[PDB]
């Protein structure tokens, strides 16, 4: 589930800022056997290394978050996706709307090529960070990020980017 990705993506960032060298080890042991752990700690480990990268300048991060997000798109497209918007709504809530966009732009067009899902996929995965349980693990990652005054713009923008997608996808049929 979409809030429970978030939820322990509050659990991977908080670890890699009061404990650097556990956090450390326990990507280490991800990267080795990824299919060792569940997939909602795979992704969230990607969204906590994702976000290290983006915001830290962070460049082993980068890469292992890379691999990580490749071995879900390879073999778990729905942990995948989940993961991207989940780090879409991250960077939007930081505030940064095109990295936010060009996040999800970069999962829809790594799955439809994959051939593992869809723009229909997409909306009613970004969707599902407006109900309550999503919303309330998004407070807890704002927490961590000391983002809590954007929380509601973040998302209204990513609503509109949904709405925009969605009506050309209509309005093509």
């Amino acid at each position: 589930s979409l809030a429970e990705v978030l939820a322990e993506t509050v659990r991977w960032l908080r670890l890699a800022r009061e404990d650097p060298e556990a956090f450390a080890a326990r990507v280490a042991a991800l990267l080795a056997d990824p299919d060792a752990f569940s997939p909602t700690e795979v992704a969230a480990a990607y969204v906590a290394l994702a976000v290290l990268a983006r915001e830290r300048g962070d460049a082993e991060a980068a890469a292992a978050a890379e691999r990580l997000g490749a071995h879900l798109l390879a073999t778990d497209p729905e942990t995948y996706l989940e993961a991207q918007v989940v780090l879409a709504a991250i960077e939007a809530l930081l505030g940064r709307e095109e990295e936010a966009e060009a996040v999800l732009e970069e999962a829809l067009s790594r799955l439809t090529a994959a051939n593992k899902g869809d723009k229909k996929d997409l909306l009613k995965a970004i969707k599902k960070l407006f109900e309550p349980e999503a919303r309330a693990q998004l407070a807890a990652i704002a927490a961590v990020l000391d983002a809590a005054d954007n929380v509601e713009a973040a998302l209204a923008r990513l609503e509109k980017w949904a709405e925009r997608l969605e009506k050309e996808l209509e309005h093509h049929h």
